[PDB]
């Protein structure tokens, strides 16, 4: 039926575990196949409130079996730090930008596209507490939506914005109605 759809979560010690595993369940309950590529290799990853997630890959293979519908970045301050870091992850986003492909990030997350260099000039939010970080230099327009995108740009504030982010990437992917659709099973307040 309708074209199927790939996405790349990348998962670094300390990241936000609610922030990896809501995107990861939601897409692939959209269909979506996604892999959860370590970043440091295939063994488990320590999220930051010590949560231990196996990757189905590492970055180093998962990188080679691209390209990828949406590159999603999680957060967890630690986490974004070693995604902001990694040279790997930098070859990754640019090259997802060239492509025009998506790019999605949440809470601490995207400050490792301020270190990568990806998307300036783009409207984007954080963390609150993550704010300063990513606007030193002025070189995106902060928002306090919810989520936030613009064009290949995705954003999303923290845990509890967790869910509103990952149905947007399957609205951007696969269509408002299938979004919905996956929505609607999950009891979310609105």
């Amino acid at each position: 039926g309708m074209a199927s759809k790939r996405a790349l979560v990348i998962l670094a010690k300390g990241a936000e575990e609610m922030e990896t595993v809501i995107p990861v369940d939601v897409m692939r309950r959209a269909g979506i196949k996604v892999t959860v590529a370590g970043l440091a290799g295939k063994d488990p990853v320590q999220c930051s409130r010590d949560v231990v997630i196996c990757p189905d890959a590492s970055l180093e293979d998962a990188k080679k079996e691209g390209p990828y519908d949406v590159v999603v970045l999680p957060g967890g301050n630690l986490g974004a730090q070693n995604l902001s870091e990694s040279a790997a992850v930098k070859e990754i986003l640019k090259e997802q930008e060239n492509r025009k492909g998506l790019i999605a990030a949440i809470c601490a997350g995207p400050t490792a596209l301020l270190a990568h260099e990806i998307g300036f000039g783009s409207k984007v939010t954080t963390h609150p507490l993550a704010k300063d970080k990513m606007m030193n230099g002025g070189h995106y327009t902060y928002s306090e939506n919810r989520v936030e995108k613009d064009g290949l740009i995705l954003t999303s504030r923290g845990p509890g914005t967790s869910f509103e982010f990952a149905l947007a990437i399957v609205e951007a992917l696969n269509g408002k109605e299938v979004a919905a659709q996956v929505k609607a099973p999950l009891v979310l307040k609105d």
